[PDB]
């Protein structure tokens, strides 16, 4: 009924309703105009040439190794390099946030109700005839048949680029401070109101879980030591809430800043380094300041973390990650110069981008076993049996699967992987190529095409029919590849504005914290400029292991 | 105790202890270097001669009347003007925010926590041995002293600028939706979580208070008729809670978004004018789609309420009260190739700053009537007997009181000025100076200088002895005002950059949003473009009175 439901609107132009049956598109500040936002201006046809392809651009990053080497140790080359980097990004993302899973227009409570994940598309509309809007059967197929056919694990496909069970671990840890699906209320409501890189999952999303999970001297959080070795408190000791089965012992019961960190050893792992890295900087500053008292002690640490957080992130994780020759940089002063808003909301899509169900192993190998599924959740003694240092060197080593490719989600979370296929279309998702498009991405002519096969892009067919009718999860496990990569086109191009405009976005980025005062001198602010995740396990992990993002 | 005590730090460099006495001053982008950040770099000191006084700047742009009748006329000249009037007051605050009442460093509690006022300037700290760091006596004056010497009004003085109480009402009800004290946390709290205009005052803090106080019905507000007159629903048939003395009858009980604009009469005047003017919009909108339900119909009428009120309060309110010859202009896309965050966070200081009680007349005149504060407090029979029509015709017409001046506080509501010094003092404010120097004004030398007469200024000198320790608020009061204005330079230096920030910081300022389809269209979008306070009470008071933010 709705006008707007096939989104005739082209390069980012808003549509509205203008009667029953008749719409009208603005174009405005869209570089084109007519009715569709289709007709090009002059200054924007001409950029149109000059503007490679991502994968043009991805290419030249990831070739021409010797080339790069100089670059890399040319300052003010490497400099202008990042810095375009996080302008060109970050220009996809609207900022000030607009709409949500309920408002397909722009209004003040799809801005101010932080309750919401925000939507780099809008929904499509209720009344619209088919779920992509107008285009395709009555219904989406079987989310069943999708999984069983394209999705589902024959057998396991690594990861070309060699992605360890350290770097899954880090990203499902990492990303848990910000994805935090309220599931009360729907997949379309987060816990995080912080909506970003804060560290809750550490300290808590709540004062009064904060207050429960600290010390109150030195700064310091509260904690336990088993066979000489630092550990979370209990649930017991400080009263706050996590989620165990009723049968776990009480010492196993440990207290952290996400409650559902106590099922999986791994994030359990990241979250005893961390808490043990708050507790080593806490040592630090009072050195540095004696005369700081508990509280100042307790927030300076904090901000420091952030900072090491978001610096390990890019430099580390997702440099790794890229696969780039050029050297991925943390620094806030490249954007001081640039419009650019320091503010995030969290995208419903980028939480959908991050369900990298393919990355899990089929067992999770630790020092002479090899854990399943069911040995592996709530059990937090496998822990404690081997040590943090034996998990690190395990993880390490353990190589984890390819996110796209297709055919490679394990069946151990087959009902996860369905759940994001179904609270996809409950979320009134549009298609892939409508998302592409978005992301100034060419539309997908064929499912061959978008699989870089021949099977699967059958299997596809007979389900969807219509390219343009193609779901955006889907498409992203099944992908074609980049050369030996991990990921496809769309998962990167999709997720890499989401990822930079939250890490630069964060308010200590911004020039009035960017200080080495905000952190308690140049010591507080050396710890955030040098840190990486290798001395993160080094300054945490007994012996200190050696460690990376790769076997 | 604290070696950070005496605010060493110059020029906006931040103080940092390194020892149980010994300090560090941050210099970073400051321009300055050294010790104590007052080694001015090479091109800093360049500007330093290049960049006109603040009371200079203001005798430009309040006079040469006849030269800004011809730049006012000319689109690209005025545009520019007003793109520097934007851009050189924004840069005074920090954004995103720093400190609030319980943090002079930054933290992660100070930024997230939305329940804080922020702080343009951290608090004085617990254990320094003065009220003010290190300067004036173990304890600051007399409140009561100060507030009845140089502060209580003896006769009443008029605003040279001829500030009517339409001025006077639309200031207490316009700041009333961001300045919302929680009394029960303490007076560096706030309710208003949304820091801005957001009409919080119109449709309520909070999604359930908004739900009663809608009809569901083409987006529009629930509303009663007196009389043929449209009001504010009541209490009993929305079950929104009010503050109301218990001696008023429930139909007088006018449940409006704001829980305290029963207060007054003048407060409630214009909840109804901006309740009509909702439902006037949604009207309008109806007619250009008769296919949006009530939910898109009550959002977009909002957005547009809130640009109506922006474009109001440059365009009308800050431009009447400047006194500037230029004349502003509302244009977010004036901004568009700025460095600018479309983002706020209320302070503190801006919610003192706005504690203009000397506003206040002795009598408010309604008609023929002089009601007393007794007679109009929690009085709306008041606005029932005369009407809307007579309370816009008789505020128009009625003269406030001059602000700065000293000596004009009336009596009635000396309890609340004495609250202002003591809340001061409470969340630890530093020294009048201090503030000054903060946003970029030369220190004064001595309480003449201050009040530029001498015998209120011996009374402060008495008081304080030192002029360092001279606090903001009582200063704002007292201080020499502008030839023939209503503040002095303190008040509009220091307020302007809250203010413009708060305004233009809203989201639909911001590229994405400032389009005409975030409004509806073009004809949405031309009520915001073309609002004003005039055009407000001809749309929505019966007659169409003339009315102004000034008398005659
Ligand atoms: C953010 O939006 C949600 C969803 O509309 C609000 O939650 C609803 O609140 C109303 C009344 O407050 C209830 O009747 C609904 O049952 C709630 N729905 C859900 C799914 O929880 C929430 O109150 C909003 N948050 C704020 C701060 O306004
Ligand atoms: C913002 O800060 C205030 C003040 O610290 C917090 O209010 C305190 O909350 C704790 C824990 O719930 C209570 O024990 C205190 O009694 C409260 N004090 C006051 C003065 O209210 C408030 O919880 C913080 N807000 C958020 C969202 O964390
Ligand atoms: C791993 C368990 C999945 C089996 C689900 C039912 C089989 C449907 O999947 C079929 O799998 C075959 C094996 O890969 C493919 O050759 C076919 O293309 C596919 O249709
Ligand atoms: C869904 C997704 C997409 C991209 C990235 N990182 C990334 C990448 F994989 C390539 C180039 C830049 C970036 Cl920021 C990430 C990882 C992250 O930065 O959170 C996730
Ligand atoms: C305490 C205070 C200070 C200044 C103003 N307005 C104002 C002014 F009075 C002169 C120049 C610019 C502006 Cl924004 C105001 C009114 C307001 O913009 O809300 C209050
Ligand atoms: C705009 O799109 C509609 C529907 O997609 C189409 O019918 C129409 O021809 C298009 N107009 C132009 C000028 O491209
Ligand atoms: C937990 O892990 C231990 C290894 O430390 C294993 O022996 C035990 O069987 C596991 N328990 C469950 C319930 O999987
Ligand atoms: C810096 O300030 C301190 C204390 O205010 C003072 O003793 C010192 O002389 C100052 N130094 C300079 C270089 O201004
Ligand atoms: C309220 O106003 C009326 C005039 O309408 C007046 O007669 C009455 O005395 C006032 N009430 C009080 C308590 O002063």
């Amino acid at each position: 009924a709705n006008p707007c439901c096939s989104n005739p609107c082209q390069n980012r132009g808003e549509c509205m309703s203008t009667g029953f049956d008749q719409y009208k598109c603005d174009c405005t500040r869209t570089g084109f105009y007519g009715e569709n936002c289709t007709t090009p201006e002059f200054l924007t046809r001409i950029k149109l040439l000059l503007k490679p392809t991502p994968n043009t651009v991805h290419y030249i990053l990831t070739h021409f190794k010797g080339v790069w080497n100089i670059v890399n140790n040319i300052p003010f080359l490497r400099s202008l390099i990042m810095k375009y980097v996080l302008t060109s990004r970050s220009y996809l993302i609207d900022s000030p946030p607009t709409y949500n899973v309920h408002y397909g227009y722009k209004s003040w409570e799809a801005f101010s109700n932080l309750s919401y994940y925000t939507r780099a598309l809008p929904p499509v509309a209720d009344d619209c005839p088919t779920p992509m809007g107008v285009k395709g059967n009555k219904e989406l197929p079987d989310s069943k048949e999708v999984l069983e056919k394209v999705l589902l694990r024959r057998e396991f496909i690594p990861d070309p680029q060699g992605s360890n069970m350290m770097f899954a671990f880090f990203a499902q840890h990492f990303t848990h401070q910000f994805f935090k699906t309220d599931h009360k209320r729907g997949p379309g409501f987060t816990r995080g109101l912080g909506h970003g890189v804060d560290l809750n999952h550490i300290y808590g999303e709540t004062l009064d879980r904060q207050h429960k999970l600290r010390l109150f001297k030195d700064g310091k959080l509260k904690y336990q030591v088993i066979g000489g070795e630092v550990y979370p408190p209990t649930v017991k000791d400080t009263q706050v809430e996590m989620i165990y089965p009723p049968h776990i012992p009480e010492n196993l019961q440990f207290a952290v800043g996400q409650e559902v960190f106590g099922l999986v050893p791994g994030l359990m792992m990241y979250a005893t380094i961390w808490l043990r890295e708050h507790n080593r900087v806490c040592d630090i500053l009072k050195q540095e300041h004696p005369e700081w008292g508990d509280e100042q002690l307790f927030q300076t640490s904090r901000l420091i973390l952030i900072g090491e957080t978001i610096k390990i992130v890019i430099e580390d994780y997702v440099q790794h990650l890229s696969g780039y020759h050029f050297k991925l940089k943390f620094d806030p002063e490249l954007l001081f110069n640039q419009q650019f808003q320091y503010q995030n909301r969290i995208a419903s899509e980028f939480n959908t981008l991050y369900h990298w169900h393919p990355l899990l192993p089929d067992t999770f190998n630790i020092e002479d076993q090899e854990y399943s599924f069911k040995q592996f959740l709530y059990n937090n003694s496998i822990l404690l049996e081997h040590g943090l240092t034996q998990f690190v060197e395990s993880f390490t080593r353990q190589i984890a699967g390819r996110v796209a490719g297709g055919r490679n989600v394990p069946i151990a979370v087959q009902a996860v992987a369905k759940a994001s296929i179904d609270q996809s279309r409950e979320m009134k998702y549009q298609s892939l190529n409508e998302y592409r498009k978005r992301f100034s991405l060419k539309p997908y002519t064929s499912f061959e095409e978008l699989t870089g096969e021949k099977e699967m892009a059958a299997e596809l067919k007979a389900l969807y029919s219509d390219i343009d009718v193609m779901e955006l999860y889907p498409a992203l496990l099944v992908e074609k590849p980049r050369p030996d990569a991990i990921f496809g086109e769309t998962m990167v191009e999709l997720g890499a504005p989401f990822s930079l405009k939250g890490l630069m976005g964060n308010p200590i980025c911004s020039p009035q914290y960017w200080k080495p005062s905000t952190f308690g001198g140049e010591v507080g602010f050396k710890i955030i400029n040098t840190a990486s995740i290798q001395s993160l396990i080094c300054n945490n992990v007994k012996g200190c292991p050696f460690t990376s993002f790769n076997v």
